[PDB]
């Protein structure tokens, strides 16, 4: 099959799960075969933030230090004097992949035992949640720590962007945050046609680890649920993004 190939192509494991929300038609490809999800538990963790603070509470400023920088923070890195409020986190966390952005959300959901027992309570029984950024990319093949599956990680973020787990307002809030991310241009929005919206996260780990989970948009329709998930044999090895593109093209043909 088609994403075989590119498992050939890329010298990757791909895993997929995409369903249409319309006509609950699913494309699948190792669905169930687990991948460190990297920072694709971003958008879980914002979810789960939802579910807990009022829009109100979002505001709350929020102070750190030089100290709670980690290895990636485009945002938080620039705002260490003033603080930032939880929203602007939320923001920098989704649009960005901030990873002190990430680790101060997730300290204010209770660390990731909480986050896991949220997910635990909304269905996700896969999710393994262990370890605050850059260390939750730790993961070695066989582990469960920090991974989760295509299909666990599309239906989580359903849940949050899609069901009842928010109420409106908040699902807009996530979906918005998601729709205008920065870092996802050659992943899932590179293998959809054009006037189809995107509400992506990516995620990048070891062992070329390669990750995008979106909501999509066809011009007409219900959304589509993806996880775009992969990963590679040797630990220091590079990712390439047209795997997840060209993986997109096969889900959006399926369809």
């Amino acid at each position: 099959d088609d994403f075989a190939k590119l498992e050939e192509q890329f010298d990757a494991k791909l895993g997929i799960f995409a369903l249409d929300t319309g006509t609950n038609r699913t494309v699948t490809y190792r669905p169930d075969e687990r991948f460190a999800f990297a920072s694709t538990i971003k958008a879980l963790t914002v979810g789960v933030l939802l579910q807990q603070k009022s829009i109100e509470d979002l505001n709350q400023r929020i102070t750190y230090t030089r100290d709670d920088l980690v290895n990636y923070n485009p945002i938080t890195e620039k705002h260490v004097d003033t603080g930032m409020t939880l929203k602007e986190l939320a923001d920098a966390s989704l649009r960005y992949s901030d990873n002190t952005a990430q680790n101060l959300i997730l300290k204010q959901i209770g660390g990731p035992e909480s986050l896991k027992k949220e997910l635990r309570k909304i269905g996700d029984e896969v999710t393994n949640p262990e370890r605050f950024e850059p260390e939750l990319n730790e993961v070695n093949p066989g582990e469960t720590q920090d991974t989760s599956t295509a299909r666990a990680l599309a239906t989580s973020l359903q849940a949050f962007a899609l069901e009842d787990k928010l109420p409106s307002e908040k699902r807009e809030l996530l979906i918005d945050w998601m729709k205008r991310n920065t870092t996802g241009d050659a992943l899932i929005r590179a293998g959809v046609p054009e006037g189809w919206e995107v509400a992506d996260k990516t995620g990048a780990g070891s062992y070329g680890t390669r990750n995008d989970i979106a909501i999509i948009w066809p011009p007409k329709g219900d959304p589509v649920v993806l996880a775009v998930l992969s990963s590679r044999d040797k630990k220091d090895a590079k990712y390439d993004d047209k795997l997840i593109a060209e993986a997109t093209k096969v889900v959006v043909k399926a369809l």
